[PDB]
């Protein structure tokens, strides 16, 4: 679809699943080299990448814990190695555990706020670094959520690690407009990874879900790949800073019931 | 570039010139049915309509002043009369005039608002009465500004007007999202339009323009157009209610100097 | 409350009922000089003058409608000519009236920019000029809404009204803050003046209210004059260009539900 | 100035300098109990305590890093020990330093991580527990800034952690509205705190920040206390979850040049 994507080199991070994975199966639509970070030797990171390479792309795997700046390290310098630049960087990986806040462990917060918050400051760092050493004119994408501005009951750290994010973004963008690199976040709605539509099997908590989306339907991993694509292509090339919510409507309150 | 726009009616206001030209032209690339709507018989409408069709559509031209309803309503008739049906309404129609706000003169703001905002809803209000009345999935564009967000001085009434436009989208968006129909904005940033990069001849002027463009450069029209071309795709199926800002930075405020 | 009140002329539009009445008494009790707006002598202005001078101010009454140029310069006029000066002004006038958006008659859209949002705009014109005029460090409060950022479904023409005040009074208070004026924002959530316990007596529509409102209670106008008081007052001295939101959380959404 | 908080029980973070100190003096003013959180006794705790004395208050004095939950969980101890109970938990304690973001250490972005939002968290955690074991309708005031919407270069570990607190502060307010308790931010601009008179000593330095506020004035700590003893008192009953912005109109963007 966007032409100018192919060959270009995006590292994904927790991109053995979930929408991780199905950007990581998009950008190989579009004939990107893909590194595809994954967490643990528990996850089928193989898998994603030959879903990549049937697709149309070329793609890597690489463990490593975005909670551990050496790992982030290693898989910007896993892009170098493997395809000799870097383009595009997304930080996707995240955490969620609803506890009530006045009874949320310190661990727990901590937890979150590392892999969701600082994981993609460290991503977005080392990747700017790199583009500015290399005079590259590269592209951020850090996965958010509604719950960047939408609160979240329960998920006080999940909500205070994208409203941060939110502003890391913005900050990034500002600071390396003048290079040439655009930072962007996508906020998505609630979508049918795999770990949802399982949890919301059960008919009540689906029909909750539902009602807290406008457009009546809980979206597809593509419908967020989509989103993603478009902003690393240079059809986006005025795009810096933003949010692109991606989530039938979720960010204008419940559905509408007259 | 999007499939899915190919034999799609797209009725677009103010697109004799500008942002609206550059639309129609792009959806025409996209083998799109464009109604270009025009204000003046002062101006070239017939030249846009050439282009689109050299560029792969097919194209009608309508004259009509989006600050009478009468006018409205036949922008959309003439969609249905000329391709028989609408699936896409660009609501691009504008004005601006700068005077100090405590000595802007009422039939200035009135000017601006009914252009602006009045206009941009009574051709959403078309649209969705055709969508809802005949099932169509359809789409609606408002053409916004990031000055629905950033405030501007000696432009009360435009800012007003933008800011009313956000709110006018989203309160669509969530009417009838259950609908299946799409509301979102478009907000640019300055845009290298004709009569834009005439009054920014002047050196001075286009610096200080660009000092508040964090990308450190005036956008084109086409960036603002492929914005347009996406949003209205399948591709931003689950997108709704939003702003898709394109303007360099420009809201993330004036461009950073160390 | 605040002795800096004592002596300060407030024009208050829409003040016969409702909130305006509310902040009109509550002005009286900090011992304000009062201008009574009112749009019909059916309404009683006569008993808030009343009200007024009981708590410990001054008043006077002036008939007066939002949506004619001559009534808004006649209302700053009375304070003049009344109290001898202006120092603060309420744009408190509204209204609104729910149907389908795409069957909204423009003639009803009209009405409600024309008062709500154009009315708006007139009073802070022509307070402001005076104020520049006659080097006063003056204050404009614009009664907006949770609806300046909450869409509202039935009430398009309503929520566009208050997205516009949001940006007029933030770029007014830009332009003007260097003369010393503050300009701001009250948005009210459901409180139950006269006019909304009507419209909410049904038991089911007062619950269906209230579920929307996370602290659980409709808010009484003596808590919405707090706000306007404060914000009047010199304990708001560094506070300009904002939307004071007093809406018991509704702007957080609905009330949470474990 | 608001009869209804003395006798009311303030805990405050980081209360030895700056705003903190403030606003322990001005609470004092207000005839409340307040426990002056100190970092090190290096900061001269006492002679707060004893202005807040004078100013007409009660106080007590304890020592205390919230980057360590123990000592968190002993600010809201020595409330309940020294007076018997705890009204308003203020989190305040804050830190700074700029670094190109692609250079930021890791070390820099976990402490102003650790203190401005960790420590926000636990203060918050802490004080609500309490509030929600006792029935007391409390109020949590959180310390922001205006980078909490405007992105900062050179601090995006500062930007995140007021972005988040944004986010972390709406949840709360939203988990606990039914228990009766406000949580609330307030959102300086450039205050002359006695840190930032030393880091804009220099002419040129001051002149540029004097340009970022159409105010034109640079705020005094008296200025940003006032709105916390508002925002903690029952003027405020109706305002839950939102951030006030006491700014000189910084939200707004630069001052106003013609
Ligand atoms: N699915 C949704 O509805 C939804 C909605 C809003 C936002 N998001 C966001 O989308 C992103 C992807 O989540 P998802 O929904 O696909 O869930 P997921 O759990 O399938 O994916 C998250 C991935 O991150 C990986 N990960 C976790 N901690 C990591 C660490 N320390 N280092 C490296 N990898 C780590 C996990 O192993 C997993 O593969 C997250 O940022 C999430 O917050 C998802
Ligand atoms: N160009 C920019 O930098 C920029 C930036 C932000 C937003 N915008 C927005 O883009 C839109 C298009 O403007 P543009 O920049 O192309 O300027 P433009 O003046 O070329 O286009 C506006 C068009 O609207 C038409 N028009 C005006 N009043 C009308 C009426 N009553 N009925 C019908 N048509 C009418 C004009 O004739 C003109 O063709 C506007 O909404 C404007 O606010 C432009
Ligand atoms: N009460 C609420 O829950 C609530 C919520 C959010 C915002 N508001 C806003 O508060 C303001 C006051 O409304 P209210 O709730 O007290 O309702 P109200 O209907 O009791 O008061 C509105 C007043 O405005 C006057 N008015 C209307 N049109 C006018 C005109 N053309 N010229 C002069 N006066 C005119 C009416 O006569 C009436 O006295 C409005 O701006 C409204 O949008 C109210
Ligand atoms: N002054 C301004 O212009 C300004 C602007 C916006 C926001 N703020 C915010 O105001 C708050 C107060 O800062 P300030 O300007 O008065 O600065 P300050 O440096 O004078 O005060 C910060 C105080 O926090 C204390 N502190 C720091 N780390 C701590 C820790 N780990 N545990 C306990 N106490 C600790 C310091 O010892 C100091 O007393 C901060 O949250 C800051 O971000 C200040």
């Amino acid at each position: 679809m966007y032409p100018d994507l192919k060959g270009k080199v995006v590292a994904i991070t927790g991109a053995a699943t979930g929408l991780g994975k199905a950007m990581a199966i998009r950008f190989g639509k579009e004939h990107a080299k893909v590194v595809i970070n994954y967490y643990s030797n528990t996850q089928d990171p193989n898998a994603v990448k030959e879903e990549v390479i049937k697709a149309g792309g070329e793609a890597v795997v690489v463990q490593g814990d975005v909670t551990k700046e050496e790992d982030v390290k290693n898989i910007v310098q896993t892009a170098i190695k493997e395809f000799g630049t870097l383009d595009i960087m997304i930080n996707n990986a995240g955490v969620e555990n609803p506890v009530p806040s006045h009874e949320l462990p310190l661990k727990d917060w901590d937890k979150v706020i590392a892999t969701n918050l600082t994981g993609a400051f460290l991503g977005s760092r080392e990747a700017i670094k790199y583009f500015v050493e290399n005079d590259i004119k590269g592209n951020v994408i850090n996965m958010s959520s509604v719950r960047e501005v939408i609160p979240w009951p329960w998920n006080v750290h999940y909500a205070s690690s994208k409203g941060g994010m939110k502003l890391m973004t913005k900050t990034l963008a500002l600071e390396y407009a003048s290079n040439g690199i655009r930072v962007n976040n996508i906020g998505p709605g609630a979508i049918n990874t795999t770990g949802n539509a399982e949890r919301w099997a059960d008919p009540k908590l689906k029909a909750d879900v539902e009602s807290m989306i406008p457009m009546g339907y809980i979206g597809e991993p593509e419908e967020i790949a989509a989103v993603a694509a478009w902003l690393a292509s240079k059809e986006a090339s005025y795009v810096t800073g933003i949010t692109l919510f991606a989530d039938g409507g979720m960010t204008l309150g419940p559905a509408f019931e007259p």
